[PDB]
């Protein structure tokens, strides 16, 4: 899995946190659209995200081009 750091409001960096701890947050609500996030380049990708601060709501934006229809979103999942 991956991990991650993330800017506060005040600008102090926090992390490394799993994608498991960030996720919990996410969900639980703790995080803004807004807020910046680092995933640590601990694999290569071709996203283009390792290890620079981007916002989240920016980060959703990028993986939604891999979500091109549901009939193919359905089949990846499912099939």
């Amino acid at each position: 899995e991956s991990s991650w750091r993330y800017i506060d409001t005040q600008g102090q960096i926090h992390g490394p946190f799993t994608t498991q701890m960030m996720s919990q947050w996410y969900i639980g609500g703790y995080f803004a659209s807004t807020l910046q996030i680092s995933r640590l380049g601990s694999t290569p990708e071709t996203l283009g995200i390792n290890d620079i601060f981007i916002t989240l709501g920016e980060l959703m934006t990028k993986l939604e081009k891999y979500d091109t229809d549901p009939f193919t979103t359905f089949d990846k999942l499912h099939v």
